[PDB]
């Protein structure tokens, strides 16, 4: 007995059937089933969700009821006693670059956004929860473990607001809760063009025919473009300088500003897009506006999912590749393309990788300035250090020349992230992203460690010595059994991040199966992949297949200095070289001739 009745938080429309672009809410895409992998809608249930009641309350909200039988460790005390280290010496990875790190947040965001619920516009819940950390609702509050130095310097706990769901978003019931995918689940760029009507529409330059996005006003970076800044005050991003007061940027997905780098990797997208725009009205001169916007928009689709593809996946992956994401075969309209409730828990694999600095390099690739290397917390929301000290380009060779951090089982997140975390909404640079993600898979409802290695078809220890030797590792398996006591109830983050990387990977075994399923399935089932016969033409593809990221930069900066390979590891002189010898994309395939 199913039902698939429940919608209407959902914007609608009719489909076209015939048309060559994808619509901006990934509507349309499967024929059979058309709001298959639209944003607004749940997130797939791989496995039945998993509540304290059953329905809607997540494990730990009742102090009393327990899951298997014992109390689950507050995401706080997990954070501290197994997620954070003090030394950042050594903790780099020796083998991929700064861009490595960068790449995945943008991947992410192109697949899923869970935001967080609101009825709260001039709200005393939003200070219900944050001054008296009183547990209520939406408002299910991070508390602070006995000997916390926040406890001393910042309060009792960290507020925290569920996750949005279906069908309303306020007092709710009935059924079990689903939280939203506010964005489309195909890989598509939805991140630059947006995935509502509305915002993609603000977004583009109507006020001409050259279908491009629009742009800042205010300040240019040696002529070239800059995002436009976000028209809503209060904005964060002026809260961090009130002197400076440069407003966050505009752009297609909402976290946009949430760190300088991926401001900068926003910025470099939108650039490709007009450059992409004005070049194709070049050899197509009679094509209206539209038509260039949806051409330009269908080649940068085309050029993520490449990159994606083609140059992340197979290191994240290592040689888990081929077992989870075969050659390509075509279109399957029978898979599932929606993203995986439990997916947005495992590409947070992304956290750890995350160094405690970002640096800005001058044109020898040398320190710019002298304070050239920033703490990150500085930058969470930090817009004023583009406009106002050196544009991206100085951003863009630090990605370039400089290493991710490694994952490592002593030395998972940094301190820049685990207790300095910047929230939009709140004041200060206090919060614990580790934390919040732990505490974010009970909100969720996921199931346990063991439930999904079952899923993955792996052993399931239940005991001590059954967890050392999956993890490898005697001391974090001891750490996480005297916090969780059985194995069950180590949460899906943590316990799948603790696993050793498999050969040439950045993940483990558990981690590849729930990615690499999840990129299998939202590549055969896109009736848009590049690949497919039909979308784009023999020589549109074999043009396609010489995008590199290293041109993408080439192209849009001041850079002319690149690595040829930018996601692994490269010393700037040696592994770089001049853009003059970097493969362009060729557009003359796109040229479409009359009479
Ligand atoms: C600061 C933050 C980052 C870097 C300085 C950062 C980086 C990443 C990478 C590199 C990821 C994957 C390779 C990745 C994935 C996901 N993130 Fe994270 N991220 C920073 C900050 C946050 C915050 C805060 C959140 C929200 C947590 C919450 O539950 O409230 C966050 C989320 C996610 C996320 C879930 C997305 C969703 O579907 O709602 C990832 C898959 N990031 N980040
Ligand atoms: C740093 O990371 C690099 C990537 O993980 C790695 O180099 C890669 O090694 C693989 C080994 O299989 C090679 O991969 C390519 O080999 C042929 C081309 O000769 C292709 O047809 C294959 O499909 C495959 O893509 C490459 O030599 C290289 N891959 C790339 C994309 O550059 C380095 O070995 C790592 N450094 C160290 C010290 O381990
Ligand atoms: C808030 O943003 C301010 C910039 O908008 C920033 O101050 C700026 O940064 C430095 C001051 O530390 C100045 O630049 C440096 O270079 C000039 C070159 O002409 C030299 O004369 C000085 O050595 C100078 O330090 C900027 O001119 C300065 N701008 C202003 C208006 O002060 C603040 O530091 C930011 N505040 C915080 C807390 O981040
Ligand atoms: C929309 O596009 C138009 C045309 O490309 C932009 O107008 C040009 O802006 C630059 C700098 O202001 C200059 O070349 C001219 O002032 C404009 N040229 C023309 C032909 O109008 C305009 O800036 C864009 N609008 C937005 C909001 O980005
Ligand atoms: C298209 O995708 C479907 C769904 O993933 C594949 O279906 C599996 O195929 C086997 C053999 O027919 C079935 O017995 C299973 O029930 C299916 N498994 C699952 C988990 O659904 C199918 O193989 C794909 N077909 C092509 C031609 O690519
Ligand atoms: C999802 C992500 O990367 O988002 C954020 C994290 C901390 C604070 C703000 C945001 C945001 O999107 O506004
Ligand atoms: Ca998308």
């Amino acid at each position: 007995s199913w039902e698939v009745g429940c919608g209407a938080p959902v914007p609608l429309v009719k489909c076209d059937e015939n048309s060559p672009y994808r619509t901006i809410t990934g509507d349309c895409n499967n024929r059979r089933s058309p709001a298959l992998g639209a944003a607004n809608r749940a997130l797939a249930r791989w496995l039945p969700a998993e509540y304290e009641d059953g329905l809607a309350l997540p494990f730990g909200w009742t102090q009393r009821k327990t899951r298997n039988g014992f109390r689950v460790p507050l995401a706080r005390e997990v954070s501290n006693k197994i997620v954070g280290y003090l030394d950042e010496e050594g903790v780099l990875d020796q083998n991929r670059s700064l861009l490595f790190m960068q790449w995945g947040q943008i991947v992410d965001h192109d697949l899923d956004f869970a935001p967080e619920t609101e009825l709260g516009s001039n709200e005393h819940s939003k200070t219900q929860c944050e001054e008296y950390c009183i547990q209520g609702d939406n408002c299910f509050p991070i508390m602070f473990p006995k000997n916390d130095p926040k406890l001393k310097t910042q309060g009792k706990c960290m507020p925290f607001f569920r996750a949005g769901f279906v069908c309303p978003t306020p007092p709710y019931q009935s059924l079990a809760r689903e939280q939203i995918n506010a964005v489309t689940s195909f890989l598509d760029a939805s991140l630059v063009y947006g995935s509502e009507p509305s915002l993609a529409s603000r977004l583009r330059n109507l006020s001409s025919p050259l279908g491009l996005m629009a742009v800042n006003q205010e300040a240019w970076d040696h002529g070239l473009a800059y995002l436009p800044f976000n028209n809503k005050k209060p904005s964060p991003c002026e809260f961090i300088n009130t002197t400076a007061r440069v407003p966050c940027f505009l752009a297609g997905d909402f976290r946009a500003s949430e760190q300088i780098l991926l401001a900068t990797a926003h910025t470099l997208l939108l650039r490709e897009h007009n450059r992409l725009a004005r070049e194709l009205k070049k050899l197509n001169p009679h094509w209206n506006g539209e038509k260039l916007y949806q051409e330009a928009r269908k080649i940068l689709g085309a050029f993520i999912q490449i990159i994606t593809f083609r140059d992340y996946l197979p290191i994240v992956l290592g040689s888990e590749m081929q077992k989870w994401i075969p050659p390509y075969q075509g279109y399957n309209n029978s898979v599932d393309p929606r993203i995986s409730n439990v997916f947005t828990f495992a590409f947070r694999f992304g956290h750890m990788e995350v160094p405690s600095t970002v640096s800005r390099l001058d044109e020898n690739y040398q320190p710019w300035g002298p304070e050239a290397e920033l703490p990150l917390h500085t930058l969470f929301f930090n817009t004023w250090r583009i406009i106002k000290d050196g544009g991206i380009d100085p951003l863009v060779r630090g990605l370039l020349a400089k290493k991710s951090k490694l994952m490592n089982q002593d030395k998972m997140v940094t301190s820049e992230l685990r207790n300095k975390l910047f929230q939009p909404t709140h004041k200060i640079h206090g919060f614990d992203l580790a934390a919040i993600n732990l505490q974010r898979c009970r909100d969720h409802g996921m199931p346990g460690y063991n439930s999904w290695r079952g899923f993955c078809g792996l052993s399931q220890p239940k005991t001590l010595k059954g967890l050392q030797t999956v993890l490898k590792n005697k001391i974090l398996a001891k750490k996480l059994m005297d916090l969780y006591k059985t194995p069950d109830n180590i949460d899906i983050w943590i316990g799948g991040n603790a696993e050793p990387m498999v050969e040439r990977g950045r993940v483990g075994p558990l981690l590849a199966c729930l990615l690499g399923r999840q990129f299998q399935q939202i590549r055969d089932g896109d009736r848009f992949w590049w690949e497919n016969p039909g979308v784009f033409t023999e020589k549109q593809r074999d043009s396609l297949q010489k995008v590199s990221f290293s041109r993408l930069i080439c192209d849009n900066t001041h850079i002319t200095k690149v690595p040829l390979h930018a996601f692994q590891a490269n010393n700037y002189p040696h592994d770089f070289v001049d853009c003059s010898t970097v493969d362009k994309l060729d557009l003359s395939p796109w040229a479409s001739r009359e009479n």
